[PDB]
């Protein structure tokens, strides 16, 4: 065939493999893979105020989707909403002490996993792919 | 790390676009991808295990997907020549009517995704993704 389907077919396989691994590792601490990625995000960004809109931008998810995800983690006592000084009106996201204990394990994993996943790759391959994915995501 | 995040977004954007297109023809995006594959591979017999290897999906996942396609009258199954113990997957006349529009859609989606890239950059990307899958 003139066209190869490999780029799309393999992007879906790679992404689904990664999200499978994440769920496996996360279910061991009573967490979905996605929730686990949220905890990872907030821990690296404790210095400043993460609003829900900042999370939406970073994970490229809709308000409705972020709304419902954050609701559950609060119910699970993993985060809470706290009044922010940046946006005098909007609530910023904070980790509970329960989520604080998982941080070291999670951040270790989220440097084990992507390290794992990219381990066969050279640095400039990772750089190349990151640049093209960024563009692909913008212009959707 | 930014990589993992971006990989998930780009894959989910693509599944989203595929579903929007496919729903116009009473298909899911994944079902549409199977039609596309079988349409491009009529030169060979495609067993379930072949489709499992090509999409890297579990046997149970494949069973369910193909069963639902057969209920939708999109595929049927006949005894294969390469392995008499297995049946190969074939497109129905119903699915044949969708082949040209699915192939164009998929050709076109890939070209929108790789807009501005040279051929060699697209090949390099495919290879990088294959290598990741094997880590
Ligand atoms: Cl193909
Ligand atoms: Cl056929």
């Amino acid at each position: 065939n003139a066209m190869s389907r490999d780029l799309g077919r393999l992007l879906k396989i790679a992404s689904n493999q990664m999200s499978t691994r994440f769920d496996i590792f996360a279910k061991k601490y009573d967490l979905t893979g996605t929730q686990m990625t949220i905890i990872d995000y907030l821990s690296r960004n404790k210095n400043k105020e993460v609003l829900q809109r900042d999370l939406e931008s970073e994970f490229s998810i809709k308000s409705s989707t972020a709304t419902v995800l954050l609701q559950r983690m609060e119910i699970k006592k993993l985060l809470y909403r706290k009044v922010s000084g940046k946006d005098s009106r909007q609530k910023c996201l904070k980790l509970t002490k329960k989520a604080n204990k998982l941080e070291t394990i999670i951040l270790s994993y989220m440097d084990s996993d992507q390290s794992q996943m990219t381990s066969g790759l050279n640095k400039e391959e990772v750089v190349f792919l990151e640049k093209i994915l960024k563009r692909m995501i913008e212009s959707d």
